């Protein structure tokens, strides 16, 4: 009879389904999907760390987790969820093709991965009789549909995008929680049927599996964790993002939720849901930007800015993003991707990045600043690219719109504006808690000099048991000359392009990159 399948990739649990829930209605039978790309999953030793070429072990493990919850789930309602390993584009059309299936559902979806992954089997649906549902569930809006009502091109900021995009449609919705019970699968056909794979047989060694960052994934650990995330009222009503503590690691100063939106193991629609409710549960409370509710707008003010922006993750190409001559040193980017920079603050962020697979936003501020026009004046796609496979959080959108904004090169241009290596964790952790905590050479450092342990006089060093240049790195660079270096080629990169309007050739670029060199070298 009449089958359906229901096709997982980013809706990674039940509740909010709307995919799901009309893959279980009219059929007598239901196929729960998840395929393993090699390619995003199994190892690569050439990786800098444990993990694939885009992914770190730490996204990974969650990964499998979430997929372990969500079968779990599934085999709850009598259901199961069926793991293939390959190609989701071929391995699809081979269930198609095998299978007695009518409907195909999908949780729709914007990376240009997915994009691609999804004109392909909806051509083939199409062409073969199957119907299709992709509703609009990972995100509270649909880009095409701001970006529409708005002309024809998306907002160009957080501001302009509020006012365009009004209330998600979930507002007065009613949400599907739950489900007495589900479809069973249904013949199997001759399919190499798989269940959730292990680290090791994706190919890592257990050294590779040692560490683990502080977050299991899954829906249920999801829903778990945002009941404690707010909990308390007052302090959810009176949230503002920029006031948060960056060095506060014991109890992180945000809902850390980050990681369960960004492989959907909690919609964002409940979540935005539940907020609503606690808003008018009080009276007084915060408003966006900086509210709590304000936070899962900026996710969407990212997905719809990504979603109509050709080469959206790159320079070149992209409509919105200043062409600036970055520089290219594996030597540097290596320094600041390992946490050896030199200053205890930005090493001690990025130990954190590749511990917890996540980092509070401010600190991300400081590391993605120190590495672009901040310091080291490196290309933002390569902190962009050390980001997108070290966070468990990782995602297209909101990672490439961040890094551009980060590096001045798109939404925010006060370059002259530059967090401090050195002064700004002070104005939250004088004594240096965090630093010592991911930098434990640094254990014993005065905290007279826990921030710049090359001032610590050779005495207090060797007595702190970490010696500059031997234990722990020295600067591997001077802020003060640095920043200033990078706030004077920055100058003259927005000089060229307000000279083109906003087009930068590739000659003129190249003859920047030169003319730069001099003025900067001799
Ligand atoms: C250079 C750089 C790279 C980043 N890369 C990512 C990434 O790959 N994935 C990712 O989810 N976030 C990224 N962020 C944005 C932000 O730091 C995280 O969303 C936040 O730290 C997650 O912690 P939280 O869940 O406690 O957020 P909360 O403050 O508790 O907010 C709740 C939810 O709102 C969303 N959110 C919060 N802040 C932002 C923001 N500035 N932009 C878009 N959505 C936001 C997240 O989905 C988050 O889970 C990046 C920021 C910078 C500066």
């Amino acid at each position: 009879g009449s089958g359906s399948l229901i096709w997982f990739r980013k809706g990674l649990r039940v509740h909010d389904n709307p995919a799901l829930e009309y893959a279980s209605k009219g059929s007598e039978f239901m196929y729960p999907v998840f395929v393993i790309d090699p390619h995003y999953m199994e190892s690569d030793p050439s990786a800098f760390s444990p993990g694939s070429s885009r992914a770190g072990v730490n996204r990974i493990r969650f990964l499998l987790e979430s997929l372990k919850d969500l079968d779990s789930s599934l085999k709850k309602l009598g259901s199961r969820l069926l793991v293939f390993k390959g190609e989701p584009g071929e391995v699809l059309v081979r269930c198609l093709q095998e299978w007695k299936v009518k409907r195909l559902c999908f949780e729709y979806d914007t990376d240009p991965y997915y994009q691609a992954l999804d004109v392909k089997v909806k051509d083939y649906a199409s062409s073969t009789g199957v119907e299709v549902f992709s509703p609009v569930s990972h995100t509270l809006f649909n880009p095409a549909h701001i970006i529409e009502k708005n002309g024809g091109k998306p907002p160009l900021s957080y501001q302009s995008f509020l006012k365009v995009a009004g209330e998600p449609s979930c507002a007065k919705s009613e949400l599907v929680m739950s489900y007495s019970s589900l479809p069973p699968i249904g013949d199997i056909g001759n399919l190499g049927i798989s269940e959730v794979p292990s680290l090791e047989e994706l190919g890592y060694k257990d050294d590779e599996q040692a560490d683990w960052t502080p977050f299991r994934g899954g829906e249920s650990e999801a829903l778990k964790r945002l009941t404690k995330s707010i909990s308390d009222k007052a302090w959810v009503a009176n949230f503002e993002k920029p006031k948060g503590d960056p060095s506060a690691f014991l109890k992180p100063a945000t809902t850390v939720m980050s990681p369960y939106l960004k492989f959907g193991c909690l919609s964002s629609r409940y979540f935005y849901q539940c907020l609503q409710n606690i808003y008018k549960d009080v009276k007084k409370h915060t408003s966006p930007p900086v509210s709590l509710l304000g936070q899962l707008l900026w996710r969407e003010f990212f997905y719809t800015t990504a979603f109509g922006t050709p080469n959206f993750d790159k320079m070149k190409g992209n409509r919105i993003c200043k062409q600036i001559p970055w520089n290219e040193d594996h030597a540097m980017l290596a320094a600041w991707r390992d946490g050896k920079t030199g200053y205890p603050w930005i090493d001690a962020i990025m130990v954190q990045l590749l511990k917890w697979g996540w980092m509070h936003h401010l600190a991300r501020h400081c590391v993605a600043c120190f590495l672009t026009r901040g310091d080291l004046f490196i290309h933002w796609e390569q902190g962009r690219d050390v980001f997108e496979r070290l966070l468990i959080d990782s995602d297209w959108a909101i990672n490439n719109g961040n890094w551009m904004w980060l590096s001045c090169s798109s939404f925010f241009y006060q370059f002259n504006r530059i967090y401090s290596p050195i002064s700004f964790g002070k104005k939250y952790d004088p004594d240096g808690k965090y630093i010592r905590h991911f930098l434990p050479v640094l254990k014993d450092m005065p905290k007279q000099y826990i921030y710049e342990p090359w001032t610590a006089p050779l005495s207090v060093q060797t007595k702190a048991n970490c010696i500059v240049g031997k234990d722990y790195p020295k600067p591997m660079v001077l802020h003060d000359s640095a920043s200033k270096e990078c706030k004077r080629k920055m100058g003259e990169a927005y000089a060229l392009n307000k000279k083109m309007d906003g087009k930068v050739d590739e000659e003129n670029l190249r003859d920047l990159r030169r003319k730069l060199q001099k003025d900067e070298h001799e």
